[PDB]
């Protein structure tokens, strides 16, 4: 019973390897999204000024009513953007889910990881009882 719980700590290192590897794939894999979230929610800011802008000037001058075409102006400028932004907040969804899912992924190879170390930790105790029960017998 000692050869075979020796054995199957090996199972374990391995078991638990192959996860503590594919693990570091994670934090290499959703930190690379969080970038570009962090990145594009700086566009959905920076952008945000224009729609903000663009908006009093509207405001303004449909009010004040070159003013007539200029203002045809902001109209399609912020059409240009209008839709740019659809854009960026479809692409912040793409991370949004992709790294949402990294996480819901980590923390399940944790629960892997986490079930390893306590299978370990009950063979090592099985195996140094064992060591107890040789030398007594012996």
């Amino acid at each position: 019973l000692q050869v075979s719980l020796a054995q199957k700590n090996r199972e374990l290192d391995v078991k638990n390897e192959q996860a503590n590897q594919k693990l570091k794939q994670m934090v290499q894999d959703q930190q690379a999204a969080e970038i570009k979230q962090k990145d594009a929610r700086e566009l959905q800011v920076q952008l945000d000024v224009r729609n903000k802008e663009i908006a009093v000037q509207k405001v303004k001058a449909y009010a004040d009513l070159p003013l007539r075409e200029e203002v045809e102006q902001l109209e399609n400028a912020a059409n240009e953007l209008k839709l740019k932004q659809d854009e960026i907040v479809a692409t912040i969804t793409a991370l949004e889910k992709s790294i949402a899912t990294y996480k819901e992924e980590y923390a399940t190879l944790i629960r892997e990881t986490e079930q390893i170390k306590t299978e370990s930790s009950k063979v090592k105790n099985k195996v140094d009882r064992s060591i107890a029960l040789l030398d007594n017998l012996n």
